[PDB]
C-alpha cells in the first residue's frame, strides 16, 4: 500500500517539516500553503480539516519509519543485535525525521481509527523486533527460555515511554542521547 | 471551599475512568458530582480547568499512594519497586483515569509550557521514589552494584510508562500487564536481575 499522489506526498512533508520545526500547534491549512508553494484551495480540496492534515502527516512519518526498517533489515553483516538497536535508535526522537514523527504520533496517541493507524505502526514495529528477537535466539544470544513475545512487548514499551518522555522531560531526552542508549534498551530487554 | 474543588476533580476523573476524556462536560460533573454548575463555575473558567484539576488530584492520590507504599512495614526494596511500579499499571478505575487524563496532557505538554511542566514534577516525584528504593536495594547488596542507579531508575518508570500508555489502546498490552507478576517483570527486567 502506497501513496502514488507526490503533490500529498509534498504536502505531507512540510506538514512534517513544520512539525519538527514549530510544533503541531503550528500546523494550519494556511501555515502548510505557505510553507509547500500550493494555494489554499489545493489543500482545502485533499484536507479540509487541520485533522485530516495532521493525519497526512502521521502516515507519510510511518511510511518512512517501514523504509528505515527496510534499510535497517537488508544491512549486509548486520546481526540480530545491531538490527534491534538500530529499529530502537529509529524510535527515539533525535533528530528532525524521528522529532516529528513522535510528535505527530503522541498527539494521536492521545485522540484514540487512526487510531487504526497507531495499530499498525505499533504492529509492524512489533513486528520487525519479534523477527529479530527470535533470530537472536536462533543464534544462541539470547536465552531461548524467554518468550520472544514477552521481550518484543517489553522493548517496545521501553523505547516508546523514552521516546515521548524525552519530548517532555529534558532528563530523559539526555538520557537518550547517550552514545549505548539504544544499546541499552535492547540488553534490559533481552537480558544482556 | 478547597475539599469542593478536590470532590469536583475526583468526579472528571470517575467520569474518564468511566467513558473517557470525551464524557467530561459541565453536565456530566454536575451529574456526577452532586454539585450544581454555578459551583463548578465558581472554581472552574473551563473544561481545560476541569481536566488540570483531574490531572493534579491524580497525581496527588498517586503521591499518597508512595508514601503508603514506602511506610509498609516489613516490605523490602524490591517489593516497594514492584509496588510502585504496580501502582502505576491502568488495572482499576483510579489508575485508569490517571493514565488517561497524563496522556492527553502528555500530547497537550508537546506543545505547551504549564502542562510540560506538570508532567515534568509528576515524573521527577516517581523517579525520586523509585531511585530512592534502587539505592537500598543496592545497598542491602540484592541488586548489582555495578548498574548506575539514576539509569536503572530512567529505564523502569520509562518502561512502565509505556506500558500504562501503550495498554489504554492495546488491548494485547493490556492483557500483558493485568498479569499478576507484570510489575514483578518489570522490575527485574531494569535491574538487569
Ligand atoms: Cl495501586
Amino acid at each position: 500500500i502506497v501513496d502514488h499522489d507526490e503533490r500529498r506526498r509534498a504536502l505531507a512533508d512540510a506538514v512534517l517539516a513544520l512539525i519538527a520545526r514549530e510544533g503541531i500547534s503550528a500546523v494550519t491549512t494556511r501555515a502548510v500553503a505557505e510553507e509547500s508553494g500550493w494555494s489554499t484551495g489545493v489543500l482545502n480540496h485533499y484536507f479540509g480539516s487541520r485533522h485530516e492534515l495532521l493525519l497526512a502527516a502521521l502516515r507519510r512519518a510511518g511510511d518512512i519509519q517501514g523504509d528505515r526498517y527496510r534499510t535497517i533489515l537488508d544491512e549486509e553483516g548486520a546481526g540480530p543485535i545491531e538490527k534491534l538497536r538500530n529499529i530502537t535508535a529509529s524510535i527515539l526522537p533525535l533528530d528532525e525525521r524521528r522529532l516529528a514523527m513522535t510528535r505527530v504520533f503522541l498527539f494521536f496517541y492521545a485522540e484514540g481509527t487512526a487510531r487504526g493507524e497507531i495499530a499498525a505502526f505499533l504492529a509492524r514495529w512489533r513486528g520487525v523486533v519479534r523477527e529479530s528477537v527470535v533470530a537472536a535466539q536462533r543464534e544462541g544470544t539470547v536465552s531461548t527460555d524467554l518468550d520472544a513475545d514477552a521481550v518484543t512487548v517489553a522493548l517496545v514499551a521501553l523505547t516508546d515511554g523514552l521516546a515521548l518522555q524525552a519530548i517532555l522531560d529534558p532528563v530523559v531526552m539526555k538520557a537518550i542521547s547517550a552514545e549505548d542508549a539504544a544499546a541499552r534498551c535492547v540488553d534490559a530487554a533481552v537480558r544482556r
